[PDB]
Parts: C-alpha cells; structure tokens; sequence
C-alpha cells in the first residue's frame, strides 16, 4: 500500500520512488545512486537478484535515509545549470570550449576523417526525417531498397543511425543522438556494417517507411528512428562531494542537465585520470617504501623499453633534480614514472586495491584491467598507473574516494549514500557495512596533504579559498582530453571532471579549467562554514633542515635548502 522514498540527511523528503520502465527538487543523479547502491547492499545482504532487490525497492514501502545535503546538491545544480555562463564560455566564435576537426560541410569528425557528428541540416530534413543523398541508396527493380552510406548501420538486425550536433542559445555544442529500429527476422541481406539491402517484404507491415524526394535523395520516416530532440550539452562536467571523515556522501552532480533522467557521469562513466593517478599510484606507495618529501629525482630524458624518448612532461624540456615534493606539485612525468619503476608494478596494485580502485572481490566490478581480464590491453602499465593514461579510466566517485583517504589521515572509507533502510512496520532492514581500511599512515596522509597545498599556487589559482586552506592535484590528459581537479579542505573531499563526452572532440582551455570550477563547487559546498585550516602534524613528524641536491641534512653555504616534514626515523642523520 505505501511507497518507498527517499529522504535527505535531515529526514526532509526527497523523492517517491516509482516504477517508470510529488514534485522533485533535485536532479536524479544522487537518488539514482542512492537506488544503485540499496540495490547492491539489498543483494549482498538477502542473496537477492538484480529483479528480486528492485521489487523491493518498488513496492517494498521502504523509507531510504540518504545522506544527502539537499541544499548543497541544490546549489551545485545551480551551478551546473548555469555551466555556461559561470566558465565565462566563448559565446561568438565556434562552440564554446569545443577543439575538433571538421569537414568542408561542417560535420565533426576524428583524427583519421571519418565523420562521428554531422550537422543537423546535413543528416535531417525540416522534419526530422534522416535523408541519404543521391548515390548512397538505391532501390532495384524489386522494389527492395539498398543503402551505402556512412549515415546507417546495421548489426544484428538492427538499423542503427548516425548522431548530429546543433549549438544552444549559448554557443554551446550540443550533440543529439538518433534511435534504432528492429528490422524484421528475415528480408536484409548485409555486405558490410554500412552496407544492406531491405526487401519489399518488410516495408509492407509498414509502408510509410522512405520516400525519395524532389532531388532524388532517400528520405526516411522519423516514426521509425526518434530524434533526441534536447539532446546533450558539451562540455560536460562532473562534481563529487565527500565527507572524508565519514565517508558520507554529499552531493553528487552526474552532468550539466538537473531535468529528466540525465546520465550519472559521475559513477557510471570512467574516464582517464591522468595527473591525479599521480598522487595515489606513485607518491603514496613510495612515501611508505623508502621515500621522503625531500627526494630527489632526476627529470633527465627518459627512455622506453623500445627505445623512445617517452614520457615528455607538459613543460617541453626537463627540469634537473627535483624534490618528491616538488616532483608531485609540477606535475613532472618522468619523475613519476622513474618512481613507480623503482617500486613495483604490483606494488602499485595494492593501493589500487587499497584505495578502492580495483575491487578486492569481484575485480570485474572495476574499471581496471587486468592481466587475467585482457594480455592485449591491460591497466598493469607505467602509462596507465604512474600518468594516468589508463584503458578505461576511473569514475568520478572512485577518484573521489580515493582521495578522501589522503584525507582523513590515510584511512580508506568506502563512500555510502545512505545510512540506514526502514520498512513499514518500523525496523532496520538495511544499514550500508563500510569497508574501512587504512591506505596509508596517519604520518604520510599528512605530509601528501601539505605537499598538494603548494598546487594552487602554482597551477590551480581557481581552487584556492578564501578562509579555508585548499590541498589538492590537477589533470590535465593527453590534448586537453580530460580536465579534472581533486582534492579537499579540512571539511570535504571533491573531485571535478570536465570533458566532451565525445573524446574525439577536445577542450581549447588548457588552463586547469576544471579546478577553476572545483573553486566554484568548493565555494558553494563551504558555504557557511568557519575559517579552518588543516589538522597540525602528528608527534611523529619531525622537522630539518635538507637540501634539494640530496636529502642529507644541510649545511651553511648549502646552496638550495629547505624545512621538509619527515616521518620520525625516516629524516637524514649525516650531513651534506
Ligand atoms: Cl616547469
Ligand atoms: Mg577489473
């Protein structure tokens, strides 16, 4: 008789689930979540299918208690809403943020050619009907039909279509897609994946199917093949908001859209990482393997096992002898690589695991690939877990909440949306279990903060706050691919991904535009918050005074020296 819902962190209702296969104030993306992830718990907990766990979420008359920040998800949507005015979006020349290559009629296409977004008046008519110009279809004596084009597929018997981009009232991209249609058991004859003939005999159970028209093109119904008439706004974006300490979950936006059912990008769709692999695949195993922050490393021309200068770092050149620190805040890339090849591979896979990037158990319920998954293309690679250019990427939330675990002193906690599943008579059916494990100690959690403090200033002036310190790490992916910002205060961990979700099509902002808006989302997650600063070091944590050139302890008339924070029985004894 009753309906489950959704309540926020303060009881305040949120939504009535119902099946669709009062009012909303929120956008689907964090009760989505709450819903994906009560249904995994529901599973786990009563051996429950996918079916069995969702009919109890549907007609259970369940009451979820999420943790969500209702005004906090609000204002992000907000702000997410407002993408394009916010990121100061180019409004007068081509789509804003957009670097792609394309053709003499204006379709986007990739690197090689092939065209992967037409323009609408290119691919649809006046309405919304697919036209196939003149040479790519043809209809033979048995009135049968025949196309040839890059504008159809067909696999399985199914007719699949291309997908058109337009630009909004904000010069913004906007990439529609086209719907499929079932071609019956028996009457296609297929050559290639965009090469079929359909016979007659289909087109009679339907008849109003095509249509050539006054120029002698092939005009299909749009009965048939739905236009995605709102389409996607690009570039998108992504933001996650987490409470280290408690591994609460704040806030999740998925995408700029906050109406209808927008794709949760922000646990649904990994991408690659890149310099935030950084932190958590490299610095983190070496700081508990014989490293210090006082390091040195040596950017000097690195070599792969083909001999081939690889990798280049961002700055065209190489900088010399470097500090772990200073290594980690510039973002150096031979550095990191020359670090995760002193430690192990398989040593890196432990904070993977640790970190909650690769799954423990099913380890198919990852976005790593591993050995066992593929020997081809795998993830146990220097480019995919020192420099993030991985097979598949991470999420969003699992970025997130790896670094939460910097954050709250080195302990991993498995990000819950919920705290707590209540049936109708009254009693506790669900209470999320968080796998709590601890990364990395409580010392090293410290001294990695304090080295991600000193980025802001020297490459995300955006994510800096006004009364509240800012520690975090940027990434930026091969051509502008991917920029994220992650990081946290002393209240929340947040994560920031802004992309085209075509990644054939690239950003021309190469200017850490995505830690500009973490700013933004940080400011709006701070909101009322007193001026803080992060915890003291540990009584574990010892100071001296080392040089750059070495660790050792240094000297007067040492040239570069500095105070660097060691873990107790870890700082250099002998001098310079
Ligand atoms: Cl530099
Ligand atoms: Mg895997």
């Amino acid at each position: 008789i009753q309906s489950s819902t959704i309540l926020d962190r303060n009881e305040n209702l949120v939504e009535k689930i119902e099946n669709l296969e009062f009012e909303r104030e929120v956008s689907t993306y964090f009760t989505e979540y709450v819903k994906y992830q009560v249904a995994e718990k529901l599973m786990k907990k009563f051996n429950y299918t996918k079916e069995e766990a969702w009919d109890k979420i549907y007609n259970g008359g369940l009451t979820i208690h999420s943790t969500m920040d209702q005004n906090i998800q609000k204002n992000l949507e907000k702000l997410y809403a407002d993408f394009a005015n916010a990121m100061n979006a180019p409004r007068y020349g081509g789509p804003s943020f957009a670097a792609f290559k394309r053709d003499r009629a204006s379709n986007i296409t990739d690197e090689k050619g092939n065209i992967i977004l037409y323009k609408k008046a290119n691919l649809l008519d006046e309405n919304n009907n697919v036209i196939i110009p003149k040479g790519e279809f043809s209809i033979d004596s048995d009135n049968s039909l025949k196309i040839n084009s890059q504008r159809v597929s067909i696999y399985q018997n199914v007719l699949s279509m291309a997908s058109f981009y337009t630009v909004n009232d904000q010069n913004n991209l906007v990439t529609h897609g086209i719907g499929n249609f079932q071609l019956p058991e028996q009457g296609v004859t297929v050559e290639n994946e965009k090469s079929f003939k359909i016979s007659a005999s289909v087109f009679e159970n339907y008849k109003d199917f095509y249509s050539v028209n006054e120029n002698g093109n092939l005009v299909l119904n749009s009965k048939y093949f739905q236009v995605d008439e709102k389409g996607t706004v690009q570039p998108q974006s992504s933001s996650v908001v987490l409470d280290h300490k408690t591994g609460q979950l704040i806030a999740i936006i998925g995408g700029r859209e906050t109406t209808g059912h927008p794709l949760n990008r922000a646990y649904r769709v990994p991408r690659q990482p890149g310099s935030t692999m950084k932190p958590l695949g490299v610095y983190i195993p070496a700081l508990d393997n014989g490293y210090t922050a006082a390091t040195a490393i040596e950017d000097a021309p690195h070599y792969n096992d083909k001999k081939e200068l690889w990798p280049k770092n961002w700055y065209n050149g190489y900088r010399g002898l470097q500090t772990l620190r200073e290594s980690l805040v510039q973002s150096i890339n031979v550095n990191a690589v020359k670090t995760l090849e002193d430690i192990g591979i398989e040593k890196s896979k432990e904070y993977f695991k640790k970190f909650g990037l690769i799954n423990e158990d099913n380890e198919l319920d990852d976005t790593y690939v591993s050995r066992s998954e593929s020997v081809d293309h795998n993830d146990e690679n220097l480019s995919s877990m020192a420099l993030g250019g991985m097979t598949r990427g991470m999420t969003n939330l699992k970025m997130t909440g790896a670094y939460a675990a910097i954050a709250n002193d080195g302990r991993y906690n498995e990000p819950i949306s919920f705290t707590k599943v209540v049936d109708s008579t009254g009693k506790t059916i669900l209470e999320p279990e968080q796998k709590q494990r601890q990364v990395t100690s409580k010392e090293n959690a410290f001294i990695m903060r304090d080295i991600l403090k000193g980025v802001p200033d020297v490459m995300a002036h955006g994510a800096k706050h006004p009364t509240i310190e800012v520690s975090g790490k940027t990434g930026t992916t091969d051509d502008v691919q991917d920029s994220w910002f992650v990081g946290f205060t002393p209240y929340y961990t947040i994560g920031t991904w802004i992309g085209f979700d075509n990644q054939h099509i690239k950003l021309n902002n190469n200017n850490s535009m995505a830690a500009t808006l973490w700013g933004k989302v940080n400011r709006i997650v701070l909101e009322g918050k007193e001026p803080k600063k992060f915890d003291g070091p540990s009584e574990n944590i010892i100071r001296k005074y080392v040089s750059i050139r070495t660790g050792l302890l240094a000297t007067e008339g040492t040239e570069k020296a500095i105070y660097e924070y060691f873990v107790k029985g870890t700082e250099p004894t002998k001098y310079e």
